């Protein structure tokens, strides 16, 4: 239960894009990864540097309507303006009615709710989205975290057939956050790696009946995550991840999970010719 | 459990849609909420008041082919006709083979299966759908139940941007039944509220590893439900619910969960 | 953990189709059911009898990049060629750090990855798909296993309104393996029967909180499966399974689960 404070900016980027950043001129798509433990409060001093109204809306976490980020609750931000949004989180526990209050932990995301339409359609399209992870006490922490957003037919708003690729070494505990936005359903698939369809992506134990999958149907505003042990049972290699909707894969919704041997090498990776 | 009877009518509405109702002239879209406990048997004395054949088809519950509500099993209803549909339910238990037979309990739905096409495409389009909840012993009961149906691009057949809205007070245990129909996938989203992706929509305890979500992909004939504590950790307010497919929200697949303070007041909001 | 070997062939079929088989000239769509228990290894000696490159890619199981079936990892097969693919599987267990490694068990599937495109788009369209079941120790075995593949708008590449139908007797333990491919989402729906949305399709016991469903949204390359007791609580009947996407049911994405009395008859059928 720490109270934490950050600045965030929305900015226009080149080529008709928009993004969030931790400093002016440093906006990225996806936006910065926000990580909190259950019980933490985060105050985000948000500045809209753009010429259109913009907002910050978050899935999963606790907020009052004054931090809804909506036209409806008059909690977006005028051009050039500043607003502090507050996100709270809670741990799980038993209610006075005997039921179990689910905690805030999970794989969540934030995004704009007012650019283009009062649902943020244009803001989302242009890049105003990012990942938020809320951890539960005791959760295992990864060696690296990678964010994959399927935004209509693009991955992280990159051009078709441009990745992103992510590197690891065999044995690394690698976390993926997978967010979808826009108009289309997708199926997220990874070669060589599987996860549990539950909160953490890992089965809790032999009593966990969660389904174990390597392919998952997602639609706009869905978020999930998981951890894998890179190359577990499969070894090193260039391991594709892709949408499995066939025309989407063919049109470029593919990237590589590049898993190195501990000697540094990737089996089969031969970028250059050799004489003779 | 208990043996029960209701009357149900299919009616063409004054605006030309089609609805089920517990009485003549009182059809609604969605149709009336049916609620059963596992073991209960329900006999539905159904009358088709319309000029085309209509039927009653239920997900999840136990019925014989004579209550399939289909043409294939000769169990639709002629115009002006009557037929008694029987729905049974069972509790969970151990089979003699050692496996666990799942109970009937869940968030289910009924709909027409013969209006327009032999899959009820017309009937469903026009409003012939409704919720059924089968409860397990010990299930927690809510203060209120609200049914949200994404039927093609409409919510409960309401015009674009016309709700429905649902009102509650802070702290109320509110149940939602969420059913999809037609041609389109959607994603159901609620502002300010979350639930577990499991039978009841509530975690059973610290050992339940179910996903806790505020957004869920659904397709035709999917049904789920959940209960929230209205405004828990978030306060009173107009809390939007909407499809999160961007063009669908923009086209009007939005409504409000209006959570009031215990003095009846709400923070000011500015609706469409 | 047994080591098993099989042969597999990819063959062209009529109407521009393509399929896998366990014997030359016996290719089917879907391909043959492959069944393994956790820990088993399978070596598949694969021959591509066709005149274009083709491959074999599997979901869920353990393989090295030399068995990925992809151009990327130079593991497809040239026209008329042969290659041995190796699938391994593993049981669940605890890692040295105390975390739980999920097992390979599940309802999985295999398909082509290089016909038509580098994602096997044409291969899959034409019929190069089939089911693989990996069982865990103690799993209940069924009387029969039926495979239902929604491949674009066709079931098992059959023409509209042409089933397939599957027959059982009241009380039989019947397993379904349900795979989706291509471009479209679907909702898989069965009349008169329900299953748990977990690994086996049956709840593990009274503490399993998995949703119990009769309708499930699926997209390309999804796979799941379940077991039912045929007619349980509902009796004998012609019990439709269908996509519940209304135009898709109307256009023929429908079959029958024909559940017979012990005397062999069915109600008004
Ligand atoms: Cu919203
Ligand atoms: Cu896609
Ligand atoms: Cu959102
Ligand atoms: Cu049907
Ligand atoms: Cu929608
Ligand atoms: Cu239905
Ligand atoms: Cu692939
Ligand atoms: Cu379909
Ligand atoms: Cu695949």
């Amino acid at each position: 239960g720490e109270v934490r404070r950050i600045k965030l900016y929305a900015e226009r980027l080149a080529d008709g894009q928009m993004g969030y950043g931790l400093e002016k001129g440093r906006a990225t798509i996806p936006g910065p990864l926000i990580e909190l433990n259950e019980g933490d409060t985060l105050h985000i001093e948000f500045e809209n540097t753009m010429d259109v109204r913009a907002s910050l809306y978050v899935h999963g976490l606790d907020y009052e309507v004054s931090s809804d980020g909506t036209t409806l609750n008059k909690s977006d931000v005028e051009p050039g303006g500043t607003r502090t949004y507050t996100w709270r989180t809670h741990a799980p526990g038993r209610r006075s009615d005997g039921t179990w209050r689910a905690g805030s932990a999970g794989y969540w995301h934030y995004h704009d709710h007012v650019v283009g339409t009062e649902h943020g359609t244009g803001g989302i399209r242009k890049g105003l989205y990012g990942p938020v992870i809320v951890r539960r006490k005791g959760d295992v922490l990864p060696d690296a975290t990678h964010t994959i957003v399927f935004n209509d037919m693009l991955i992280n708003n990159r051009p078709a057939h441009s990745g992103p690729n992510f590197e690891a070494t065999v044995g690394d505990r690698v976390e993926f956050v997978m967010i979808t936005h826009g108009e289309y359903y997708h199926t997220f698939h990874m070669h060589g790696h599987r996860w549990a369809d539950n909160r953490t992506g890992m089965l809790t134990g032999p009593d966990d009946p969660s389904q174990v999958v390597d392919n998952k149907i997602v639609g706009p505003a869905d978020s999930f995550g998981f951890q894998v042990i890179a190359g577990e049972g499969v070894g090193a290699g260039a391991w594709m991840y892709h949408c499995h909707v066939q025309s989407h894969s063919d049109m470029g919704m593919v990237g590589l999970f590049l898993v190195k041997k501990t000697d540094g090498t990737i089996p089969g990776y031969e970028p250059h010719e050799h004489s003779g």
